[PDB]
Order: C-alpha cells, then structure tokens, then sequence
C-alpha cells in the first residue's frame, strides 16, 4: 500500500552465493533492504532428527516462516514511510513457499554442480557443524525434494550459474534490474 516496490527472490542450492549476490546487489542499489533465510532457522534444541539420525535443518520445518513472513510484512507496511523501495530476500528455500508467490517482481535461482557445492560447503562451518556424511544424506537430497517441489511454478525464474565469479553474478542481475 501507499508507493510502489520492487521486490527481488533469490533463492538457489545452499553455497551458490545468494548471501554474497544479496549483499553486494544492496551496496549498489538506493532504498534496498535484503531479509535473509538464513536469519530465521530455529535453535537446534527445537530441530528434528530423521530415522538415520540427521538434524531436519534443509526443510522449511526447520525455519521461523511466521517471523520471517512477519519481517517481510512489516517491510511492506513500512516501505512508503522511507520515500521505489527494493526489498531482496534471499534464502535457500523460498519458491516452494505458497504466501511468497504472488509477492515476487523478479526471481531468481542459483545453481552449482553437487561438487562444487560440496566442496563449499566444506569450507564452511555452521552451527551446529554439519555431521559426518551430512551432506550427502541430507542436504543434497532435501535440494533434489525442493527442486521437484518448484516444478509447480507459474511464474518465470531466471536460472543463473552460480560458478560465474560473485562480480559477474552482481552484474549480470544488476544489468537485468535496470532493464
Ligand atoms: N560467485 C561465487 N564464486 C565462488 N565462490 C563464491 C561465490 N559466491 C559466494 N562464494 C563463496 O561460497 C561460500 C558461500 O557464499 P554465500 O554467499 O554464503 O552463499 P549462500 O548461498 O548464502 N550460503 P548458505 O546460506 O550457507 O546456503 C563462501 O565461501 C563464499 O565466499
Ligand atoms: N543458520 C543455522 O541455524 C544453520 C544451522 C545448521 C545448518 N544450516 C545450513 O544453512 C543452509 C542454508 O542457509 C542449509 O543447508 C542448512 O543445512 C544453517
Ligand atoms: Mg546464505
């Protein structure tokens, strides 16, 4: 209500730079603002374990989407106070996600191939760190589930590789948005 926004989804596999890309788009754009997913997982006392004993964190299960989806809200409400204001969420799993829909102006999905995402993911700590054979028999599976989940999708989502160095993602989004 009450001015026009512009609101950008950037979602793709864990490591492909959604944070970097979000966060590099924001330095360069005027009135933007980036919520990130990643901001909104539970503590790992309320996350399930699966029958192979791994932590549920690569499902929405694992997520505040009634926070989140609280902060995405109050953006909107609040976006013809700052005056077009640019909202980008980014997160590794939004398009599977029915009440963010309708929301999108532009969206977009990262990719790497499993080894490359692997071999990020490696250099990676989280908290809590990922478990022996984690990534194998749990994160790259729940990807393939959401993966088949976004088959439903109506609207367009611009593929991009996630292999093109963090400039070159920055820019080619940058050169779409302007257009
Ligand atoms: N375009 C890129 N090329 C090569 N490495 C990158 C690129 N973008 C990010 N990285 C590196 O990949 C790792 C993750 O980047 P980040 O922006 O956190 O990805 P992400 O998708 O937000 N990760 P996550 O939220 O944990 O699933 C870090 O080591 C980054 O430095
Ligand atoms: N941020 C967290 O609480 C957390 C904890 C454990 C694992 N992760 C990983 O974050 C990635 C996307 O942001 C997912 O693949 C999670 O496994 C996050
Ligand atoms: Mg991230």
């Amino acid at each position: 209500r009450g001015s026009k926004t512009f609101i950008i989804g950037i979602s793709g596999v864990t490591n492909s730079g959604k944070t970097t890309l979000a966060k590099n788009l924001q330095k360069h754009l005027p009135n933007c603002s980036v919520i990130s997913q990643d901001d909104f997982f539970k503590p790992e006392s309320e996350i399930e374990t699966d029958k192979n004993g791994f932590l549920q964190y690569d499902v929405l299960e694992a997520l505040n989407m009634e926070k989140m989806m609280s902060a995405i809200s109050c953006w909107m409400e609040s976006a013809r106070h700052s005056v077009i204001p640019i909202l980008i969420i980014e997160g590794f799993l939004l398009f599977n996600y029915k009440p963010l829909d309708t929301i999108w102006n532009r969206s977009y999905f990262l990719t790497i191939p499993y080894e490359e995402c692997k071999r990020r993911r490696s250099t990676r700590v989280y908290q809590p760190p990922d478990s022996p054979g984690y990534f194998d028999g749990h994160v790259w599976p729940m990807y393939l589930k959401y993966r088949q989940e976004m088959q439903d999708i109506t609207w367009e989502v611009v593929y991009l590789d996630g292999t093109k160095s963090e400039e070159d993602l920055f820019l080619q989004v940058y050169e779409d948005l302007i257009q």
